[PDB]
């Protein structure tokens, strides 16, 4: 019963390194089947999360778990009501982590995708989008109102225009009018979500909250139009950013590289220099909620990647990072697939490349 009397800096400072439960509760089905009346946790091929799994992740040295959840697909009625079988399960998984003295980041994940969007960052959809966020966050925050500062809320995942030319990228300094509209909409959606959480009172009056910009990318947050929402609490906001960098080494599936060349350290360096000048040096901590380098059968290179990434992050007390893990390991023989992010095999509970894990824990 420790309450939430800790600043965002004090929380992020005590986070060492995190691990995502990827392709689990974020798994979604098709909108014509809505609302789902049973869990899609195993829909994308992964075993339901066990205490045993979270225990091994803890034992490896992770003290933070990010739990991506796609809520929308289960909701019913005009107030987007979340069914108890969903809330109960989410609480089950949160508690696996909480009882191991771990930090937990709970979010809304694939509530947008190619199939159906529960929110859209444009003016035509502003009304239903804000209604969605207010509704789910009222419910989620009430469920977990009595959790201490270990539980952080992340308002949304990678808000964007789905199926748009600029869904996954735009130049921070030259936003199109569609992107400008999205950026402003996202500012307002973060505000609504934060207001919703705050309004339930109790520990939620002062819980730390993570908020992303467009795509949760460095562009989204660095672009001049991005705004941190207005809080009634002091120093309780954390910037959410996702950074699979360097892109061609870590994520690309077409034109990729397998070597972590010294030239690529510039990508990580500038990434942090940007975060530093705009956020970290202004006492706004940043959580890199997702990062990973896909398995291209290049373990030694991925060690170099991890060593540098975490070594570079280590100098910023108010930075913490979280590995993305989708429980998929095998790449083709070219190593071209950018979606092989297994670190621990969820079926055997064995680590795939312990050299990478050990290298992260050195920092």
């Amino acid at each position: 019963g420790a309450g939430t009397d800790r600043s965002a800096t004090q929380v992020v400072s005590d986070m060492r390194v995190g691990w995502n439960i990827g392709n689990s509760l974020d798994s979604f089905g098709q909108s014509y089947n809505f609302p789902y009346t049973s869990l899609n946790e195993t829909y994308w091929g992964n075993p339901a999360t066990t205490k045993a799994l979270i225990d091994e992740v803890a034992k490896a040295g992770f003290n933070t778990i990010r739990i991506p959840v796609s809520w929308g697909q289960y909701t019913s009625g005009s107030d987007y009501q979340i069914p108890d079988f969903v809330m109960n399960r989410v609480k089950e998984v949160v508690d696996y982590c909480i009882v191991n003295d771990m930090y937990v980041i709970l979010n809304s994940h694939h509530d947008i995708n190619s199939d159906y969007c529960f929110y859209v960052p444009n003016n035509a959809n502003k009304d239903r989008s804000e209604k969605y966020f207010k509704s789910i966050w009222t419910q989620i925050a009430k469920e977990f109102r009595n959790y201490d500062y270990h539980l952080v809320f992340e308002t949304m995942n990678e808000p964007r225009l789905v199926g748009h030319g600029e869904e996954w990228w735009f130049p921070r300094n030259n936003p199109s009018n569609d992107i400008r509209e999205a950026v402003a909409c996202i500012n307002d959606y973060n505000q609504v979500a934060l207001d919703a959480i705050r309004a339930t009172g109790g520990n939620n009056a002062t819980r730390c909250v993570m908020v992303p910009g467009y795509d949760a990318s460095i562009e989204g947050c660095m672009t001049d139009g991005f705004k941190m929402p207005n809080d009634t609490a002091s120093g309780r906001l954390i910037l959410s950013v996702h950074a699979y960098i360097p892109y061609y080494f870590a994520l690309a599936s077409d034109t990729y590289v397998t070597r972590f060349d010294d030239n690529l350290k510039y990508d990580i360096d500038s990434f942090f220099n940007d975060l530093n000048s705009k956020f970290l040096s202004r006492n706004i901590p940043v959580v890199v909620g997702e990062t990973s380098a896909t398995n291209r059968n290049n373990t030694a290179e991925r060690v170099k990647w991890a060593d540098y990434y975490w070594g570079r992050a280590a100098r910023y007390s108010n930075v913490a990072m979280v590995l993305w893990d989708n429980n998929i390991y095998q790449n083709n023989s070219a190593g071209s697939d950018g979606e092989c992010h297994m670190y621990i095999d969820r079926n055997s509970l064995q680590w795939k490349d312990p050299e990478i894990i050990s290298t992260i824990m050195k920092h």
